[PDB]
This record gives C-alpha cells, structure tokens and sequence, in this order.
C-alpha cells in the first residue's frame, strides 16, 4: 500500500493494448477520487468520481490542454461505495481510453491528446487508500 497523492511513472508514454490496473478502498466519507493521465503540464485524460456534487454521484472526464479545461463528458454510472474495495481498470485503445469498474464496463473517452507516447505520468489523488497501481500488456 501507497499513500496519495501517488504518481505512476508511464515510461514512453501510453500504447494501445496496456491495462493499467489502480486497487485501493474508498475512504468513508469520500468526496472525490482523480486519475490524472499527464503530458507535461496538460491532462490527457481526467477521470474524477465525485461522491457530491448538488447531492448525486457522477462520473466527471475532462482534459486540460494550456492549463484551460474542455469539454466535460459525465456519466450518472457509478460503480464506488464509500468505504469499499474497488478495481480501476484502463484499456488504452487505438483511438480511446476505455475503463472499467469492478470487472465492469464504466465508459470510453476518445483521445484528444494525440501523442499517447507523450503521456508519460499517471496521477492518482482523493479520497482513496492506494493499495496498488501498476500495468501490463494483454
Ligand atoms: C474544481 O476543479 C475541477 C477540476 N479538478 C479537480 C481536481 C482535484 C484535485 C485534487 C483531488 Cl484529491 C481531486 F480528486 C480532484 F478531482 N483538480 N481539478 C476538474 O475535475 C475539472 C474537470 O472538468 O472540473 C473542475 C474545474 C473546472 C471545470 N470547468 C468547466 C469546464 F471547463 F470543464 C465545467 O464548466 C467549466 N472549469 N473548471
Ligand atoms: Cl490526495
């Protein structure tokens, strides 16, 4: 186990077919969970559970390019309990990340970064403790 903030190093960046694989617990009383895909300073991909947001769950992806946020894309899926053991899964895919859940599809993000061998940083922050976070190729 690791204490957050916690920063995977993604040597050469991304490429279609690494599963990357984050086991933890949800804190009691959790707010907020981030993986933070990084290139340099921009957030290829940000994948932020929020526990209460105007009092319901969801699912926030986003990317950060010049330090300026895009388009958010939500998901009212929410496969986290506070309190309880969780699996976070990404499939890096040709033209997508793909995560899931628990052995469970959440959702696809499409790239807007282009430069997935440029994505070289993996940050995980909130509300979590880290028992893991590693990758391989399927
Ligand atoms: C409150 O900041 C968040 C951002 N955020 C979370 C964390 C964060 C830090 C620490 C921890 Cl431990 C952790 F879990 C974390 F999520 N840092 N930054 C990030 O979630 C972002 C995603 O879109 O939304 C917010 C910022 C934001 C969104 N927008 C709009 C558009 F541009 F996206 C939506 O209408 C305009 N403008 N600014
Ligand atoms: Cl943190």
């Amino acid at each position: 186990p690791l204490i957050v903030p916690y920063n995977l190093p993604l040597p050469g960046g991304v490429v279609p077919r690494m599963l990357i694989t984050i086991l933890g617990t949800v804190k009691p009383n959790a707010n907020r969970i981030a993986l933070d895909f990084q290139r340099g300073n921009d957030v290829a991909f940000h994948f932020n559970p929020r526990f209460n947001e105007n009092n319901r769950r969801v699912i926030v992806c986003n990317t950060k390019l010049d330090n300026n946020w895009g388009r958010e894309e939500r998901q009212s899926v929410f496969p986290f309990e506070s309190g309880k053991p969780f699996k976070i899964q990404v499939l890096v895919e040709p033209d997508h990340f793909k995560v899931a859940v628990n052995d469970a599809h959440l959702l696809q993000y499409n790239h807007r970064v282009k430069k997935l061998n440029e994505i070289s940083k993996l940050g995980i922050s909130g509300d979590i403790d880290l028992t893991s976070a590693s990758y391989t190729m399927i």
